[PDB]
């Protein structure tokens, strides 16, 4: 049967000391104090930092990386053992080097596994497990990195190997971020939201309150989100296939592309995935607000308004053809625009993304992007035909809302039809394998 | 080129022996009777038991547990063999031991390994292996383990490794059972569907029977289905976040955070998941129904109706504008509502939620998840500010039926609220750690 | 620190080599000229093709196939290393043997391992590795693959293994396919998609225009296509599950299993996935075209006129409870029918369908599966009892194109209905096990 030490009998010493005698390993605890130990496991004895080390091959060091100090004065003992090094950091680069390569240089003749930080201690013990499920295990030494990962797969749980210890600066940054791609899309869509929020209570509730006094502030419950969202969502749409166009013209003046771009659009390519999912939630909003449009009870009474009057005087709607068109082809154009909306969602599923090679990926997500961003520009341009942008549409001196959010998705889409067009696009070609 | 032994020419001997030769091995089959031997591959020879083992070093037992007698006849022959152990029972529990902790106990000079058991004879016949795609390895020698598993990829599976033969208990469970997690949630669901199917008749199609004799029976095709499955979206998205109230509380009785839980809210816990994914299952069925209201004909006709008596009736409605504040309000709480609850499983998908970490994944499971549960509360808080609570609301004696499903959410939220409560949070913080 | 060498300084041998200046390794490029070498990271020299293979153990060959022809040149120099082949080709079947097959053979002294085909050179330059993150690793030497796979692990890339050298000629095949699957669905649903819109075009637009002359050609915008897309989503679901009938059918006839199935059907048993996730595709189609009916001028105006002639013609509509029955039950049972149509796309994604065994998949794709083709045949047999097939329903001598589209969903739940009764089914019991 297994022996495995564990330095330090804190939180996860015992969380992680517990769920080894549940699968049948004999856990030597090692503490400063192994006179008084009051919680502790039932078939695990309580030892000396020394006199622990010399009973077992695997020793699992859960203590801070400021208490590290104590383990130059028993390196003898550490010879040839295998120290697991699970430590985190409280904040991002804390510390110039990681902590298992910290931990090298402290005992030289050790192997070094970095393992088991991402998990939590009391995924351990109450074995809700379930974001805690992969173990990021690296290290030099490929037997004892080996024999690390029998012991995680051996506790329930799926080892993922990392590769060298040069990947441990890494796998402690890792649980420290809170959504660190998100940020961009988040901040540029809450200060887009915020603005065309203000845009919109300027021209449907303060505007019919100086002129034609009347209340007409209940629309920032519905009727003015769902004009923040969608046009929140075909900005940050266009704000995708932005890059991709900026990149290619600047290209084009260089002549090769083996240069660097410039540590703004760089940070700004690998967005993209972050800009576009947070888009599709802003147009899977604009769905829900628009088919819960005949529930309302502002669209129920002035559809009940404008029956009865057509109904007390005599006049009648003729049934113009033209304006059936215009009201059956943008809804049908939102309707195809959101469905291939969807099908980018889907496949950018870490599942879905891995089972899709490179040009089945690059034909859903650019072929298939482009002509979701036209169809749902198309959506608000035959939107805006029923309006005509007659001068009686800006209330004071100041457009309908819409036709701000069209400068950006109309902008991208000329830019690109000039790079599709085979005098500038036969050079692309050329410059993907090189040139001068 | 490699030699496998197949003992056993049944019905997953042909199917994993055909699938052998496609691949490039030397299959050589074992029977009783290697005499008569009507259907088998082309290039594959059959031998006796002990003939046949003398040819590899991988044997596979294609046999039942009930006839491994016979093995113990033989095992000077199988002296560091390896025996690859795929065998089933026919139901969990049906004997103490698993079967390759019995295999290794027949025969203690042989290497056993688990594989092969949850895929099956028809998926690699037809090719049609769908679920049955990944084979689960384990076993104590590891040299022999990694050779099992080159098989495995050479038929074009996966192998995922499960550790030692310690393990080889829960792989033979797997392909037992059906939804084992989600019999609660079914269960819990259907008698709660059952009691608000006969509470929403008695109200809506017996009462205008007994009094104001009318038919009034097609409700329960839309329209009582439209009130069983919100109200069960939300009794059982409150019965998720109840336990980690329960918990928390029963945690500051206690002092400490180490005592187990009681055993019945220990199995709730774990059931969280599957109580959540129910409740998203309603919530979307919620949506469905409402979105398709102004399509129905009963729909359609008493708007029809009550136009046409304002018609003739020359009386008007002025456009209260307070009831085109809460028509505007609960059905936008509904959308952002249903919004984040979706968002919640987007996150259960298990791509998606290992590519999230524990804070990534508490932020979204239990932030944004008390915040579905106040949306959703809210929701229904500010439709029943609509029918005011009156007591011409209640038929005989009994409320306007979804007024009992917000007994359990607003204890929810009443609850929780005191634990976010600085006088009490800080001693949770404290007690997360250890306390007394 | 490592050395790898790396043939060839072209294009991906330039991306791949300065990738791994990025992670700790000493390139020595090889190329033909080390003379002139224009292009080439800062850190890597360039020397001759037998000079730079005497300094590592581990050579990168990015050249073509057709060039491979100097390396016979220097077979006694590339003794024992490790050969990692990465070559594609310009199209499918192009050489009877895979390359890293054809590299094994030129020098027969060396380990070769397949790999690095699946990423591609923009990849590891741009650092917008999103579906090029798996890299599939094959070759017989254990000892040299795991070596590769280290090198595959320290450049964040995530090394899949796939068995022997025997795998190398379905990785050279995977690179190069756009969607092979789904292309007997993407056509045979643009053939029904085509033929089913002339034939509602004939019917809605042309038969209006000669006959009660009037435009009514704007039906081809949401009108038509809510009747091609319904119509493709049930012929093709039926379409999925028709062969599992046919072939239970074909084995009745046989008396066995063993037999292979005639050649047509076998490679229509591997698109039903492909063909219920296009089934899906259309029904989701025809929810938002149906939600969005009360938005739509035809519908708001057609319900305007019909209100307003009952408001000045004083009859009346007595409500008539039968039409207010079929009217609700073919919406719940669209609804119902589309519910678990969804759950069979939640099941088809890559992750869901390996955390289930195949009793649960089973249940799901086939018990419910059957399910969902009955409630989307009862959704549009009780709308066609609205309709009653009278004489006054068939435009010119063709009828009213949905009942069309019951010929396929009704024959396969009549077939199947044979099927499950016990004289029958009872027989399908005994032959999947084997019989005479
Ligand atoms: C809902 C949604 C989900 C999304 N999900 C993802 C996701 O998961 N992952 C993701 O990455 N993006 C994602 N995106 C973003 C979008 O799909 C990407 O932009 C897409 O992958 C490529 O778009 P592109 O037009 O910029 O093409 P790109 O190829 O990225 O950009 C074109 C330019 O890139 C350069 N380039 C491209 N290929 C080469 C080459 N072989 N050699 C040299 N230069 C080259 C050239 O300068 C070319 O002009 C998503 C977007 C949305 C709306
Ligand atoms: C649609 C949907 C999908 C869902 N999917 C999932 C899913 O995939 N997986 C899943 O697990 N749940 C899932 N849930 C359930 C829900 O998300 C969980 O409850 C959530 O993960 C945590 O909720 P909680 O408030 O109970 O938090 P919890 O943290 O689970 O409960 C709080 C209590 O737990 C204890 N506790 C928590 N953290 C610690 C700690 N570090 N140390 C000590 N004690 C601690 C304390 O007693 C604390 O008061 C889903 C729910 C829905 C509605
Ligand atoms: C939205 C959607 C998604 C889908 N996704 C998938 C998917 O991911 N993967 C997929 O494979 N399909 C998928 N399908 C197709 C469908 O789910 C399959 O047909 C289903 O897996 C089985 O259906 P079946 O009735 O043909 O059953 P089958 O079992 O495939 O067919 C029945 C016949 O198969 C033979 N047979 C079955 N089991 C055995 C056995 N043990 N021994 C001998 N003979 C046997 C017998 O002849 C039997 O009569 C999808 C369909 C839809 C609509
Ligand atoms: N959820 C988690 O707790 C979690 C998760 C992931 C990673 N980790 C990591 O696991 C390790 C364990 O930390 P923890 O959170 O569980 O807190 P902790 O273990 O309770 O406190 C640190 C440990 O250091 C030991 N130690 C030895 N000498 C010490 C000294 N001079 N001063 C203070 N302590 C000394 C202590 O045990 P003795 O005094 O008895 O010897 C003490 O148990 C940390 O590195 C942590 O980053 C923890
Ligand atoms: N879909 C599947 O079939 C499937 C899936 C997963 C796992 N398995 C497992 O694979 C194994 C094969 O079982 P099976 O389903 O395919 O049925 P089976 O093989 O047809 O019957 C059991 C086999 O045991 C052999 N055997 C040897 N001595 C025997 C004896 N005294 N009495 C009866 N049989 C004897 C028989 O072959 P000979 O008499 O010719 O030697 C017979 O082929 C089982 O352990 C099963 O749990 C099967
Ligand atoms: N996106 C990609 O580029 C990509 C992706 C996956 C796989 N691959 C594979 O990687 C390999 C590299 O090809 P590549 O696309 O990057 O084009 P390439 O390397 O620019 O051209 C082929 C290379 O062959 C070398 N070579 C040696 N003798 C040659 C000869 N007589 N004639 C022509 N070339 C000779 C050349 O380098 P020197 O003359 O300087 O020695 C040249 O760099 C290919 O096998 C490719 O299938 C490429
Ligand atoms: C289910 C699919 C969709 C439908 C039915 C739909 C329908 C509509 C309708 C009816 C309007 C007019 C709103 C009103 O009456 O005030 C509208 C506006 C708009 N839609 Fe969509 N839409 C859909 C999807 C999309 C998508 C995917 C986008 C792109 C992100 C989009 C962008 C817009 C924009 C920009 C407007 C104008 C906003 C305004 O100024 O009011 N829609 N949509
Ligand atoms: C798309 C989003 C949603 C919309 C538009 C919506 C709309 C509505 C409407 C209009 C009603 C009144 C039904 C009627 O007319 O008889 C209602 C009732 C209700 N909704 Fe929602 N809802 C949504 C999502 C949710 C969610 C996510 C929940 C929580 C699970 C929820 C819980 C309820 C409850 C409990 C009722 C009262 C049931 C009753 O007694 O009739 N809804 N919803
Ligand atoms: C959200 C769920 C669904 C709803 C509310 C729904 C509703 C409807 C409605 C109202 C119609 C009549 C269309 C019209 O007024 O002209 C219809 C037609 C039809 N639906 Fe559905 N449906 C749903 C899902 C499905 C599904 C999943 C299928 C099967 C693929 C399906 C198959 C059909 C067919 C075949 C027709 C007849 C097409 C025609 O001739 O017009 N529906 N549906
Ligand atoms: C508050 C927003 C939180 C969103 C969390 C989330 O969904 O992202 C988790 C992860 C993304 O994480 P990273 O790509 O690693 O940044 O999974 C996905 O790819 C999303 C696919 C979703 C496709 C439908
Ligand atoms: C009859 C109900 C059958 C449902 C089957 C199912 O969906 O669960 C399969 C599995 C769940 O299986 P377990 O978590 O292992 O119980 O995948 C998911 O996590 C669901 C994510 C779904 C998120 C949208
Ligand atoms: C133009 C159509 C492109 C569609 C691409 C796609 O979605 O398939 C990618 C892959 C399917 O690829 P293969 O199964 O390998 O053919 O993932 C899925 O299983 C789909 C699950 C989706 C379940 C919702
Ligand atoms: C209603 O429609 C009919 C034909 O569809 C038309 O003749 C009639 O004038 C309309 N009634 C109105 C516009 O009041
Ligand atoms: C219809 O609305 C107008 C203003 O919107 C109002 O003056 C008129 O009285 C309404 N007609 C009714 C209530 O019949
Ligand atoms: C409207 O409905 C009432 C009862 O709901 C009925 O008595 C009345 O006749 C209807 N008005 C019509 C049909 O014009």
């Amino acid at each position: 049967q297994e022996t495995v030490c564990i330095f330090g009998t804190g939180d996860f010493g015992r969380s992680l000391g517990l769920k080894m005698l549940q699968c049948g390993y004999s856990v030597v605890f090692g503490s400063r104090n192994p006179q008084k130990t009051t919680l502790l496991p039932s078939g695990a004895e309580v030892l000396s930092y020394s006199e622990a080390a010399k009973k077992s091959g695997i020793i699992i060091i859960a203590i801070h990386r400021e208490h590290y100090d104590f383990l130059t004065e028993l390196t003898e003992v550490l010879n040839g053992k295998i120290l697991v090094d699970i430590s985190n950091n409280l904040k991002i680069n804390q510390y110039p080097e990681s902590n298992a390569e910290y931990l090298a240089h402290l005992v030289p003749g050790a192997h070094v596994v970095k393992a088991f930080n991402t998990i939590s201690a009391w995924a351990l013990q109450s074995g809700a497990l379930d974001a805690s499920r992969q173990v990021f295990v690296c290290g030099n030494d490929s037997k004892a990195k080996q024999r690390v990962m029998d012991i995680v797969r051996n506790l329930g749980l799926t080892p993922m190997d990392q590769g060298s210890l040069m990947a441990a600066k890494e796998i402690e940054k890792y649980p420290l971020q809170l959504f660190p791609m998100w940020r961009f899309p988040f901040y540029l869509s809450a200060v887009l939201c915020v603005f065309l929020f203000f845009y919109c209570v300027i021209r449907d509730v303060i505007y019919p309150y100086v002129y034609e006094k009347k209340d007409n502030t209940f629309r920032m419950a519905i009727s003015i989100p769902n004009r923040i969202f969608p046009i929140t969502a075909l900005t940050l749409l266009a704000l995708v296939y932005l890059p991709g166009v900026i990149a290619a013209i600047l290209q084009l003046y260089r002549g090769t592309k083996y240069r660097r771009f410039p540590d703004w659009l760089d940070h700004w390519m690998l967005c993209r995935k972050q800009l576009g999912l947070v888009a599709l939630g802003f147009a899977f909003l604009h769905v829900l607000y628009t088919l819960v449009i005949p529930i309302r009870y502002y669209v129920r009474w002035r559809l009940g308004n404008l029956t009865v009057t057509q109904a007390i005087l005599k006049k009648e709607n003729p049934f113009s053809t033209s304006s059936a068109w215009l009201s059956d082809s943008y809804v049908a154009l939102g309707i195809l625009g959101f469905f291939l909306f969807v099908l980018l969602g889907i496949t950018s599923l870490p599942s879905v993304s891995n089972a899709v090679n490179w040009r089945e990926f690059r034909f859903v997500q650019s072929k298939l992007g482009y002509l979701t961003l036209i169809l749902c520009t198309a959506h608000t341009l035959v939107y805006g035909g029923k309006r005509f942008l007659s001068p009686s549409n800006l209330r004071w001196y100041l457009p309908a809302a819409y036709v701000l959010g069209l400068i950006i998705p109309c902008t991208v889409l000329v830019i690109k039809f000039v790079l599709i067009m085979p005098c500038v696009d036969n050079t692309l070609t050329r410059i993907r394998q090189g040139w001068e």
